[PDB]
């Protein structure tokens, strides 16, 4: 759905951030994304799955 290296909008707490997909990882029948968040502290980057994020536009 997503590849590495795609801008995203990705969900934290309430609402979305402007991110970019690191690693995209299939575990356990499900899809999970390494996510960074734009312009912040590596120190946020995470795993998140697929119901938290949106395509653009």
């Amino acid at each position: 759905h997503f590849e590495e290296g795609e801008r995203v909008l990705a969900k934290h707490s309430d609402c979305f951030y402007e991110a970019k997909v690191l690693k995209v990882e299939f575990k356990d029948n499900e899809w999970k994304y390494f996510v960074h968040y734009i312009g912040w502290n590596k120190s946020w980057d995470e795993w998140i799955r697929l119901d938290c994020l949106l395509k653009h536009s």
